């Protein structure tokens, strides 16, 4: 009973020791930078298998896009094409408002009538970002795939499978996407703008907050305005409710012993954002982006990542 309690502090000690221990062996203190494409092989050693994130240089010139996607192509090229919109009150699309997990208003909207609401031309109530993942940019703006590749062929050598999802993002210098992981290792090309990423190892995760959240989407009426409706049909999803840029401290102290990375990937830079790392999203004014998706392995690392989850879990770390 008092050993019961000493013992459950040696667990604790151990995971709140962890992330300072797996950072100084495996993470690195800035994102490096690789001045062109690295073998198949190096990118596995290198990098894949040891979770390492970096920032490829001079591996997008082969597509067209980088020399043609303006704002004002997209208009000329796909303009009345009707593309997936996520619309959002704050610019805060897939993330925990009060009590409830909030998902984004959806609206097929002509990318015209976007390029309209970013250049001034028009405006609309809340905040736009077209960022339907789900390989949205073969299913949606497929006449883009002829300024761009399919795939990134040294990397589905080094993983050894083809992209899951090829995924397209655009967005308003307001659509902010929050603190989040995938099971996808990501290849994330940036064609015009910038993005800002806020990076966490996964071995930070004793030190972020999870909780169990009943789901519920925006619903946008005529009158402009966005009403929270629960979807009573799915159970709960876990998020992080903890804002990196501002970390309510007073909650959510611990946090403070976490560490996170930051990085500007800019245009015609490539960040490989290693599976089950958390990032969290910032963008200029109307960036383009392109990401290739593909399904993580399922092996050791995995399979550790839930222990600890678990574990961070039953000792209420948070
Ligand atoms: O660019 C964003 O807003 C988020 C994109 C992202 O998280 C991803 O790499 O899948
Ligand atoms: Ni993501």
């Amino acid at each position: 009973g008092s050993m019961a309690e000493a013992a459950l502090e040696a667990v604790r000690r151990a995971l709140q020791e962890f992330p300072a221990a797996a950072r100084d062996l495996n993470v690195p203190r800035v994102v490096p930078y690789l001045d062109e494409p690295p073998s198949p092989l190096c990118f596995y050693r290198d990098w894949v298998c040891p979770n390492r994130p970096c920032i490829i240089r001079n591996a997008l010139q082969h597509w067209p896009a980088l020399q043609k996607w303006s704002l004002s192509y997209l208009r000329a090229t796909v303009g009345s094409t009707e593309v997936s919109v996520a619309v959002t009150p704050d610019g805060y699309a897939d993330a925990v408002r009060g009590d409830r997990f909030v998902m984004p208003a959806e609206r097929r909207l002509p990318i015209s009538h976007v390029l309209d609401v970013l250049e001034g031309r028009a405006q609309h109530p809340g905040v736009l970002y077209v960022q339907k993942q789900c390989s949205n940019l073969p299913t949606e703006l497929p006449q883009l795939l002829s300024d761009i590749e399919s795939h990134v062929p040294w990397a589905s050598e080094s993983l050894g499978k083809m992209p899951d999802a090829v995924n397209f993002w655009l967005g308003d210098a307001s659509a902010v996407t929050s603190l989040h992981k995938d099971h996808y290792e990501n290849l994330y090309c940036v064609v015009s703008g910038e993005k800002h990423f806020l990076l966490h190892p996964p071995s930070d995760r004793p030190f972020i907050p999870y909780n169990l959240y009943t789901p519920a989407t925006y619903q946008l009426t005529e009158e402009g305005t966005f009403r929270v409706v629960d979807e009573e049909a799915m159970e709960k999803v876990p998020w992080i409710p903890l804002d990196p840029l501002a970390p309510d401290l007073t909650q959510y102290p611990s946090y403070s012993q976490a560490q996170a990375l930051h990085c500007t990937v800019r245009a015609g830079e490539m960040l490989y954002l290693p599976a089950l790392w958390f990032h969290h999203v910032q963008q200029s004014h109307g960036c383009i982006a392109v990401n290739f998706w593909y399904d993580m392995e399922y092996d050791l690392k995995y399979s550790y990542f839930q222990l600890m989850d678990t574990l961070t879990r039953a000792t209420g770390l948070d």
